[PDB]
Order: C-alpha cells, then sequence, then structure tokens
C-alpha cells in the first residue's frame, strides 16, 4: 500500500494536496480552480503520472507535515522551503520553487528594521508571520520572543495587521510581499527585500516516507519538464528562476550546513 500508492492514486483519479493561499506560490480561484506555481507544477507532473486531478486542502504551514503523515494528504505542494528538520519528517522532491526573505514594513521604516536582528534588538518591535512558517522559525532564532512573533493566518490580515499597529513588519517570502503589497494599494506600506542576513529557500514537493515510490516517480517526471524547458514555462510566468533551483539540489538544501 505503500509502494503502490501511484496506483491507488491513478485508481482514484485524483492525489489530495496541502496548500495555504498564498501567491503566487498558491492560488484559488473564485470557482476554486487552484492555481499558483506549487500546484500548476503538481498537477502537470500528476497529469503525466495519469492522475487525472489534483485536490487541494487550505491549511496554514504549521498544519501540514503533520497531516501528511496523518496520511490526510498525499503530497504539500505549497512552497513549504526544504529545511534539515523538514526533510528529516518528508520525502522531499528535488527543487522547485526558490525565493527570499521579505518585509512588509511602515512607509520609511521607522524602527529601521532590516533584519530578523534588527526586530530582536527592539522590544517594542512585533512581527507578523505565518505559523509553522520560515520567516517565524528565523524570527524565534535570531532572539524575538515568543511575544513579539505574532501568528498571521493569510496575507490579506497580515497587511492589515500591519495597517492596524497590531504588528511593525509582517515577513513573507519575496514574491508573496510583492505580489500582495501591489494588490493593496497602500502607500504607506513598504517593501524590504530581501531581509539581511536570512536564507534563501527552495521548496520541493513533499511525500509521505513511506511513500518514496511516489516521489520517485514524481522526480522522474521533474527531471524531464526541467531538461525541456517546461518547467521554466511553467514556473517563471509566476516570477520564479527555473535556473535557481536546477542550480541545486534536494541533498545539498537538507544538508547540515
Ligand atoms: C511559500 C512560503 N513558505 C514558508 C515556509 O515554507 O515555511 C512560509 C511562508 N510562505
Amino acid at each position: 500500500r505503500d509502494e503502490n500508492k501511484l496506483e491507488e492514486l491513478k485508481e482514484q483519479g485524483f492525489a489530495r494536496i496541502a496548500i495555504a493561499n498564498e501567491p503566487p506560490f498558491t492560488a484559488v480561484g473564485a470557482d476554486g480552480k487552484v492555481s499558483g506555481a506549487a500546484p500548476d507544477v503538481a498537477r502537470e507532473i500528476f497529469k503525466r503520472l495519469g492522475v487525472a486531478d489534483v485536490v487541494a486542502s487550505i491549511s496554514e504551514y504549521g498544519a501540514m507535515i503533520p497531516g501528511l503523515q496523518a496520511g490526510r494528504h498525499d503530497a504539500i505542494t505549497a512552497g513549504l522551503f526544504m529545511k534539515p528538520e523538514r526533510c528529516a519528517a518528508v520525502a522531499y522532491s528535488q527543487p522547485i520553487l526558490c525565493d527570499a526573505e521579505a518585509f512588509a514594513l511602515k512607509k520609511g521604516n521607522p524602527l529601521g528594521l532590516k533584519s530578523y536582528k534588527d526586530i530582536a534588538d527592539n522590544p517594542d518591535a512585533k512581527i507578523g508571520a505565518p505559523g509553522g512558517g520560515t520567516e517565524e522559525k528565523l524570527a524565534l532564532e535570531a532572539g524575538v520572543p515568543r511575544d513579539r512573533v505574532i501568528v498571521v493566518p493569510d496575507g490579506q490580515s497580515g497587511l492589515k495587521m500591519l495597517q492596524d499597529g497590531r504588528i511593525d513588519v509582517y515577513s513573507l517570502p519575496v514574491l508573496s510581499i510583492n505580489d500582495l503589497v501591489s494588490k493593496a494599494n497602500d502607500p504607506n506600506v513598504e517593501v524590504l527585500a530581501p531581509v539581511e542576513g536570512a536564507p534563501v529557500y527552495c521548496d520541493g514537493a513533499a511525500f509521505r516516507k513511506g511513500d518514496e515510490a511516489l516521489r520517485d516517480a514524481f522526480d522522474v517526471e521533474l527531471a524531464k519538464l526541467k531538461e525541456s524547458g517546461e518547467f521554466a514555462k511553467i514556473i517563471e510566468p509566476y516570477g520564479f528562476s527555473a535556473k535557481a533551483a536546477m542550480s541545486t539540489t534536494r541533498e545539498k538544501l537538507c544538508a547540515a550546513k
């Protein structure tokens, strides 16, 4: 049942995927059509594997690995960036979506916040970030106390909290912040990208550890997409660099480094 997971999905007609609704990584249309770069790549590979559709579930990032391990979804296709800790819990594909981290800030950046350390250093500064996300962990690792790292469910709420003064900075990947701010039409909000001292991350699709045969099959198709140039045709309209993903590997991103 673990080694024949692909057969099960093919006979099912669909894979269940976990997403967060954070353009341009993931997005949901009014009609329910899931798109964004991660679901678009995943939908194309699954189709090539003979799985006709993807069925997307929205959750906050902290719920994704748990639900995957619990067998609730078949893959996480959400821009869930690779990290040693995550790599130990799931079977990742090779890299797909790469991005740096950004801040959304008050115009003029009055608190002079340019790094996660800057936030840790100012006891007034509160940062908003998705729960269980890389930004939240980077804030905590820089020494921002738990009570100044504020969980934010989604981008529109993060911007509203920033505008309202409930947080001083909201942090997401560069492409996500730029997309959100450009749609907001708020002259009193300002983007700093990339965050100084922050790592650049890449994601991949994540599978249950026991579903390694499905991960392999997914990876065979991903490699062919990369080789043909079809990979770039899918992700680059969303703002991603195919070169960046193709310059690295799962083992390098997952290494103790
Ligand atoms: C695409 C994205 N990845 C982060 C992560 O993998 O934790 C959370 C904020 N947005």
